[PDB]
């Protein structure tokens, strides 16, 4: 077979055999094993510069940073091309796209046969979770994209140290990726190779992941969504733990007590902002620290507590909207050593995106930019056509250790105990600012039934309300109704210890007024809601019983430093009977679709809410 160039530190016979089999199938010109060093990163970045995929940014303005721009067909996740190919269709469920595995294997084999002709196969070894810790799991991604290799170096623990952990017999998650654009001898490549035809396929029984045609984000960085959510949710369902689309933060009040909170918001609905929240005026003595902004692996312990870890090593965050008001910790994080994707280029070799003008003199747009499609951009063009200099799904990739607010336990494999869960969709109407569930079952209900308006994080029409249970609609690895039962069963195990269960909240930062603008100021002001949750955790916070749960009164929040009247508070906390009667009918349609294995407790909770609305 082809010379694999297998390094001497690879002692795993089964792994080498697997690579040999994949090289026989994909037929790359050469094979390169990524060792994960900083020196290699710089070499691969310089290689990307030569290919035109990367532009190096001005070293004086943005040290050791690069900008990539993608093909306009390859800018986001493609949910319609993402499949869970379980042996039985009922174990994919109605929220997933399924195909008989042998039938998908016959569909993909011609696509991957020779997919890497004219290209290099990069072997990308990685650990999700701290290296060699009891909770970590190892993957190997074979890819023909050097863009994948360098982004994986930031987002995971990548490289030769993985093989010390694997040893001769360790198991691993097998991942194969190709941009699906094989090159003929002497053929000129493009700056962003991709294919109009795309598949992102998961075989849960074998833990296999196959990705074809996209080089972008969660389609191609296979440790992040494919492994650490879709495959990991199957593993945790069988082994007693959870893999969740949740940030994890720590918060310390002036008396020095520290709590931790996990929040599930859908894609591009404020996780990165909340996980790095800076307390505003009126909260002297409070501090917020980040454990993670996207993925949480959680399991119960004998002491009755729920322990969470962040399995990633960096941030892959939405760029537009980031500035010193909305997320200063993130602004400081991306001062250097960052990869930017699909943002705009300034005349001085820096980057720009919509929202940055809030920090500019006169809050004014730049005079001239090159947009993410390479076209000239000016404020006049933006005024007359609304052209976006940065694509709405543009991204920064940056190490977690760049974050000034990073928690000291961010990479502690013992985890942090979770004192409260938060669920929240992007809802222009109906859902109030914050509600505490009356019981664990009612909390699971609120998580199961949450809705959210679609965003640019996946292709398709943005701004449409859809059901997104637990913010896991694009990421649940098995039948969504069985997952609801898993959460119910987890609560029973915790309660049997005698412990008090974590509280569950529903939030909504995104109610709109008649002009389409947000009625709640949000961002740093979200601390005022978080501090009520802390009060409630301590047993010191008051609240009123409403239809959907317990909500604070105006006098229960701290308004020092914010001019927000009791009338504006009533607007974002009033439970509107008609809006909720309509909302509960949309829950019934969900329950009809998820009828198979749907826990009876959800129907019972719905009937109790229906009674409270008709009272
Ligand atoms: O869309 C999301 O939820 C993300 O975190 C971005 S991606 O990794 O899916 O590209
Ligand atoms: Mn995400």
């Amino acid at each position: 077979g082809l010379n694999l160039n297998t390094p001497a530190y690879v002692k795993n016979a089964k792994l080498i055999a697997w690579v040999a089999d994949m090289v026989a199938l994909c037929k790359p010109d050469t094979v390169y094993w990524c060792d994960g060093s900083d020196a290699e990163y710089q070499r691969l970045c310089q290689q990307l510069v030569d290919a035109g995929t990367f532009k190096k940014l001005n070293e004086a303005k943005r040290p050791n940073s690069y900008l990539a721009c993608s093909d306009p067909s390859d800018v986001a996740r493609v949910e319609d091309r993402t499949y869970i190919c379980s042996a039985k269709e009922e174990n994919a469920g109605p929220t997933n796209n399924w195909m008989e595995p042998s039938e998908m294997r016959a569909t993909l084999q011609p696509l991957f046969d020779g997919c890497m002709r004219g290209r290099t196969m990069y072997v990308v070894p990685f650990s999700m979770g701290p290296l060699g810790s009891p909770i970590a799991h190892i993957g190997i991604e074979l890819s023909d994209s050097p863009y994948v290799a360098v982004n994986m170096k930031i987002m995971t623990r990548m490289g030769k140290a993985v093989f010390e952990v694997l040893g001769t017999e360790g198991d691993f998650v097998p991942c194969v990726h190709t941009v699906g654009a094989p090159l003929a001898e002497g053929e000129q490549d493009v700056t962003w190779p991709c294919n109009k035809t795309k598949y992102i396929v998961h075989y849960p029984e074998t833990r296999e992941i196959w990705s074809y045609g996209s080089g972008y984000g969660g389609n191609a960085l296979l440790g992040k969504k494919c492994f650490a959510l879709r495959i990991a949710s199957n593993m945790g369902r069988d082994e007693g733990w959870l893999a969740e689309h949740m940030l994890i933060l720590g918060v310390t009040n002036p008396e020095g007590k520290k709590y931790h909170v996990a929040a599930a918001f859908p894609s591009a609905c404020g996780k990165t902002n909340f996980s790095m929240l800076v307390p505003p005026a009126g909260f002297d003595g409070w501090s917020v620290t980040t454990i993670g902004d996207d993925i949480a692996w959680i399991k119960p312990a004998a002491d009755g507590k729920l322990y969470a870890i962040n399995p990633e090593a960096g941030y892959f965050g939405v760029a537009p909207g980031t500035n010193m008001l909305t997320n200063p910790n993130c602004m400081l994080s991306v001062r250097g050593n960052t990869i930017f994707t699909n943002v705009a280029l300034t005349d001085d070799g820096d980057v720009w995106w919509e929202g940055m003008e809030q920090d500019a003199p006169g809050k004014a747009l730049p005079d001239h930019l090159i947009d993410w499609q390479g076209k000239d951009w000016t404020p006049q063009i933006a005024k007359e056509t609304g052209a976006k200099a940065a694509h709405p799904n543009s991204r920064f990739t940056v190490a977690a250790t760049n974050n000034p607010a990073l928690d000291s336990a961010w990479d502690d494999p013992k985890g942090v105990a979770i004192d409260a869960f938060i669920f929240g969709g992007r809802r222009s109407t109906t859902v109030p600012l914050v509600t505490e569930a009356r019981s664990w079952v009612e909390g699971v209900y609120m998580a199961a039934t949450m809705g959210s308006e679609t965003t640019a994080a996946a292709t398709g029409q943005a701004g449409v309300v859809r059901r997104d249970p637990f913010a896991m609609l694009p990421f649940m690895g098995y039948n969504m109704s069985d997952y609801f039962q898993h959460w119910l069963d987890l609560g029973k195990k915790l309660a049997a210890s005698g412990a008090t269960l974590p509280k569950i909240y529903t939030t909504n930062w995104f109610r709109k007024g008649t002009d389409g603008k947000f009625v709640w100021p949000g961002y740093g002001e979200n601390m005022r809601v978080l501090a009520w949750m802390i009060d409630r955790i301590e047993g010191k916070g008051q609240g009123e019983d409403h239809v959907t749960g317990i909500s604070p009164s105006y006098e229960d929040l701290n308004w020092t430093g914010l001019d927000f009247s009791a009338d504006q508070f009533n607007t974002v906390t009033s439970i509107d009977k008609a809006a909720w009667l309509k909302e509960l009918e949309l829950h019934a349609e969900l329950f009809k679709q998820l009828e198979h294995h749907l826990p009876k407790e959800l129907g019972e909770t719905k009937a109790e809410i229906e009674r409270r609305l008709a009272a």
